[PDB]
């Protein structure tokens, strides 16, 4: 259930396990977190992970973790922004172990961003599960029960508003998985793989089953993938900016 | 119901057609977003918007979206204000639009805010609808209905109280609407032109009628101002800082 | 109830009255917060509060907030620490008055931190009051009641979900009071000084009595130093960087 670094470095073409979440990483001690990116390179370059044409790329990762992220995601290449990641969650190598539960400094982007916006079905049917979930941190082990098809029924004749509530999931999804998962995302997304995309998620919720909020927005998502509105949907445009090049 | 950026060059006063959300943009596109600022210098340069004096200004923009902002209102002039912020919008063409609906990477920052700190009359009175709706994201579409009175009672006698809770509306609007709209709301603050300042708020609330939260606050707003309270409000002193220079 | 800066740079260990909130200022006017750093070292250095040698630390504050809080508590060292954290509450005079209250510049991060996680006990109890007060600003004046003891049962047999709880509360508190305070917490938790610990914390409730959401994790986090899983409390390892060197 999980990718080698060295492994993913042959494979040609991005794939669930070689995403940063499903990437196998060791301990993870206090030191680690200390080292700088330059030692982290010599460690790499040291296995033969890595050769020297590589070491700048790594040594060039700013110090703080969202420029880091924003230097990943700025990759245009598989592999370069897969030795990035795996560079960065050499030092946080806490950073997606975090999602295993309720709370940690790598989930506050996403958290934010799903309780600080609204979906619209939420704001016309607060007493949903979902929405209380989302809301309120509450009903979250009921969170995927639409109660009387009101959720399906909102959406019936609405593409715009389905547009727009699936796109907000996503978006989370987005700040919680920046990187390959993002730019594997994306690649599905732009091939409305939508099965392939529900596979992914879904593994995302067995990785983290502790996780309730995850969970509750990964259900919705494998939900409004059930619906019709999902054959017509449009994904807002930022995801195909972060596909790599041919 | 918007400004033109050359007929705002040439008025002498800010005035609502000439800040953020009003002023008249095009499309937006995927490109645009992508072009930095020299190139954005040079088109409003060839147009004969600005001259090459003006270059630098706009070239001196930082490329994160919170230091464009700080940039921006830093400005102690209403024309230059102007055109910087016209500069960032032609760079991100969508940044006010985002706000037709209920989520959007622009809108974060001021809903952040208002949702995490607390209203003092909301923490004594959490079932009236104005909070549910800051809250839970519930009965926003009640929320200027002020149950029984007592959000009115609440404040009779509390000026301290009406201060703190009005403030922090007007602060959350400061984050939603910095640069020019915030220097507007501060002009108008700072003479005490109470009439003018609902004016205002209520053509934001009629050119974003889907975004639900926004609705709320500025409903609220109005309901403040209306109430025996406002005649000895006392606004936060950061706004006097955004004022222009005389 | 306060401290004195040059009295706490005559004492040896750090002590509540030497931690960031307890530290007596004075005003805190406009002007003051539009000074630079260079000015506050060379009013501090003209009154012999320090001497040549600790200007350049001083004038080495980032300009932005967040990166001095980080400059500040990256000092391993009491009296330094100290110093720079005086300066910088000499620029911002209201960094910790502003919790008087429910809102402010400076509460943002620890409020967006506690409500955009989720304690284990509130998921499965989201009806308690201090769940309640947490995630809807409901109930706080009787945060502190345990209905039905249902909390307490709750972490009776779960070493693993007291300890996951107790440290959210306490990173919040963490992001609240960042620097000293968060030094001389780090310094009680090492020690298990847990009598010392909730006499600091409810310090700083009696400090701040009408912030009702602070008042709301401060008295939660005395009820789970009440618990028997406190016995075997194992704290965040994050603390242990904040102590002061030998
Ligand atoms: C990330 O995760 C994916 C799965 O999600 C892994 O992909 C699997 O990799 C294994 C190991 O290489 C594959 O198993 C091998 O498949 C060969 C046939 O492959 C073709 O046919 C299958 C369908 O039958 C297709 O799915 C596939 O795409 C090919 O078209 C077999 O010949 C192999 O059998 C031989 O080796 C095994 C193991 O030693 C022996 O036990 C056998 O007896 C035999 O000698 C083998 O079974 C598997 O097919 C892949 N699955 C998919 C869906 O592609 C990635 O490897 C993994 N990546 C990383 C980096 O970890
Ligand atoms: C931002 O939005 C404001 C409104 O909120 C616009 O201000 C209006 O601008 C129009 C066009 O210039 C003004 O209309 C003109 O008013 C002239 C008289 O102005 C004086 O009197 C009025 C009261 O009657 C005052 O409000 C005003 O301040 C002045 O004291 C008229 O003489 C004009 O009429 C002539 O031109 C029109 C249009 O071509 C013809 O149809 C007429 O027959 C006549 O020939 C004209 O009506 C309007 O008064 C302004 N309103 C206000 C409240 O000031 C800004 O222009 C706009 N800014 C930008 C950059 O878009
Ligand atoms: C931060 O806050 C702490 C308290 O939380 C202050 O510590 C107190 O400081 C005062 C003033 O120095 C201390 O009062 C003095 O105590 C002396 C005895 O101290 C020993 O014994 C006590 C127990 O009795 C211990 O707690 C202490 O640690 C020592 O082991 C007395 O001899 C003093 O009395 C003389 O002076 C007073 C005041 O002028 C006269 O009225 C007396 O008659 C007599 O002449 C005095 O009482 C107090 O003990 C300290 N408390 C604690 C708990 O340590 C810090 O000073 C303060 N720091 C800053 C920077 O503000």
């Amino acid at each position: 259930g999980g990718g080698d670094f060295t492994t993913c470095l042959e494979t040609e073409s991005i794939n669930w396990n070689c995403t940063g979440p499903f990437l196998n990483l060791g301990n993870c001690q206090k030191q680690q977190k200390k080292e700088p990116y330059t030692n982290i390179a010599t460690q790499l370059k040291g296995l033969k992970a890595i050769s020297v044409l590589d070491v700048p790329i790594i040594t060039g990762i700013p110090d703080d973790i969202a420029g880091a992220l924003r230097y990943i995601e700025e990759k245009e290449d598989f592999h370069v922004q897969l030795t990035i990641e795996y560079a960065m969650l050499s030092k946080y190598c806490d950073y997606y172990t975090q999602f295993s539960d309720n709370s940690g400094y790598s989930q506050t982007t996403w958290r934010v961003y799903l309780r600080s916006h609204d979906f619209e079905a939420c704001i016309l049917y607060p007493n949903q599960h979902f929405c209380r979930c989302v809301k309120n941190g509450e009903k979250c082990s009921s969170s995927n029960w639409d109660f009387a098809n009101e959720m399906k029924d909102y959406y019936s004749g609405k593409q715009t508003k389905f547009d727009k509530d699936l796109n907000l999931a996503l978006t989370a999804l987005h700040h919680a998985f920046r990187g390959t998962s993002s730019a594997y995302i994306a690649t599905m997304l732009s091939k409305k793989s939508n099965d392939d995309l529900i596979a992914y998620t879904n593994k995302i919720k067995t990785k983290f089953p502790g996780n309730a909020l995850l969970k509750a927005i990964i259900d919705y998502i494998a939900y409004m993938k059930s619906l019709p509105g999902m054959a017509n949907f449009k994904y807002d445009e930022f995801w195909d900016e972060l596909l790599y090049k041919p």
